[PDB]
């Protein structure tokens, strides 16, 4: 039954699983497995980025596993995000482990992996990329972005990733990792997607695009945040509710219990009954209470005197 | 005049068995502008005579005609082959003697550049993309009717931005640079111009192959003295020029490398008087004086590691064998 808590916890975290039978066959083992999330350092870290990656790592390990975290830095430089300068890809790659850092990831059972490094010294990281390239090309027969994405399940550790932890917008990348996996007798790699929290302006909004004020940043002062929360679209039901998305995906697995317009709440059940009655003004006043709180635990780690140099130059690339 | 323009053609095209259009090589040397060629190698135990003589003499003539040289060490490429079962901290060492031996021989570093692969790889993105978009070009080519060569065509067009104007490596490898000119003729690119010299045939025989089956097939340049002798001594050696290994290291490397030759009591400027004398020359006496020339050459690199500085380089090398 042990077996059986293990896999409902590490499905708990996922809006969507590769076959709950693959995950199954893993956790049923019993033997130790590895995961591993990327990312491409940029400017600002979204709340949701930062909580929902410390959340699922310190989860993995709880459930018997090792995490990687991939720091793309090379494929940022790739992107022409930060203009290109590694250098200053690099100081926002340390401001994001930071911030994980401060937010309580388990370094015990995480590893942090450099693109440009890695690359550098596994030419058959490289080779993997090619040969998945090929793999698709001849597939349409009858862009590389993914491909090279692809590669990183199969190559960051020897035996390749046993779980690709992702947000459900890459859905298309670890499908094509399954596919060539399949096509090449290896071991099919075990995808756990998690849900993309929506734009705080709502859903007629999109993302990234107006992001300043659509999403909180582990940067934003106190007065910042609640602003955000004031400006944020909400109506009195919790479908496109943005602010009954920060406190599902967020606020109730980060805290386990929130006292929300003077009620005690320990499940999503209960919240999502009492949401239409709730004082929206006073629920927001909480609700920014709350994420106040977590981001706190950034701010006081930067005042660390030796951190002064990362945040200082942090703060000049127009972002933290 | 445009005589100037003629004899910097003429020099760059006597490096060369093979040219990729000599139309091509002309207008950029009428072009007058600077240009850049490139040449790369996968460090190694021991480093062949002819590698490193053929380098440095191609690499000075390059520059002596308008040119700058790039020389790539392909460490990263050396690692994924296994050279060193894969150690690249032994291979890099392999690659600082590798440049200390094309110092000893006279290498020109005013107009030379060395670029490191693991290094390069890491830094530039772009050149992974590269490799992969020949890949692409390679692969629809197929279909419309292995990625070791994708990857080294990509070096023509990335060690430099504007790519590199001239690839010059061993004939043995022009499928590279073949599929480079098809791949950026496709794309529109600016075509590469491929400069290939002669491979030196194996000391064994014309047949022989090259391999660390039979060191004896190669002088190499931590060879002793005895050693140069002794393999001369045994090479494969008859009366006629050709399928004659003595004949081509008289050719291709010491009657270049010194200008003036004194062979079996004669004294000999030009290839077509040694071919005419060839046959009839004792081949024992004959062996005594291309063995010593030879040696003359190598101690420009024995004396070179006598410097204290590279007592740690001498050391490590010698170990890994
Ligand atoms: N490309 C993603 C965001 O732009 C970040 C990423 C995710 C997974 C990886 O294996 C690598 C990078
Ligand atoms: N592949 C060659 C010898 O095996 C070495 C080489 C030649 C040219 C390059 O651009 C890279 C490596």
């Amino acid at each position: 039954t042990n077996n059986e808590h293990r896999l409902t916890q590490l499905l708990s975290i996922a809006e969507e699983c590769e076959t709950l039978d693959r995950l199954k066959q893993l956790v049923d083992s019993g033997r130790i497995f590895t995961a591993y999330n990327g990312f491409e350092p940029s400017g600002r870290i979204h709340i949701a980025q930062a909580l929902i990656t410390v959340m699922n790592t310190n989860n993995m390990i709880e459930c018997g596993g090792q995490m990687i975290i991939y720091i793309a830095d090379w494929f940022a430089k790739m992107n022409l995000k930060m203009n290109g300068d590694i250098n200053k890809i690099r100081e926002l790659g340390r401001y994001f482990i930071e911030v994980f850092k401060a937010c309580g990831i388990n370094l015990d059972g995480t590893r942090f992996i450099w693109a440009s490094e890695f690359i550098a010294s596994n030419p058959s990281y490289i080779e993997r990329m090619l040969d998945i390239a090929e793999f698709s090309t001849i597939s349409r027969v009858k862009i590389f972005y993914p491909c090279m994405q692809a590669a990183d399940v199969f190559e960051l550790v020897p035996e390749g990733i046993d779980i690709c932890q992702l947000g459900i917008d890459q859905r298309k990348v670890n499908m094509l990792a399954i596919e060539y996996a399949n096509d090449r007798g290896l071991k099919i790699p075990i995808s756990l997607s998690h849900h993309m929290l929506m734009s705080l302006s709502g859903p007629k909004k999109k993302m990234s695009k107006s992001d300043p004020q659509g999403a909180i940043f582990m940067d934003d002062t106190e007065q910042e945040v609640s602003e955000k929360i004031s400006r944020a679209y909400c109506t009195d039901e919790t479908f496109d509710n943005p602010i009954f998305e920060y406190i599902k995906y967020l606020l109730l697995r980060w805290f386990g219990t929130l006292n929300l317009c003077g009620k005690i709440y320990t499940d999503i059940e209960s919240i999502q009954e009492d949401f239409s009655s709730m004082n929206k003004r006073e629920l927001k006043t909480d609700v920014a209470n709350y994420i106040n709180t977590i981001i706190d635990l950034v701010r006081e780690h930067f005042k660390k005197p030796e951190l002064s140099e990362l945040l200082s130059n942090v703060k000049s690339y127009q972002q933290p």
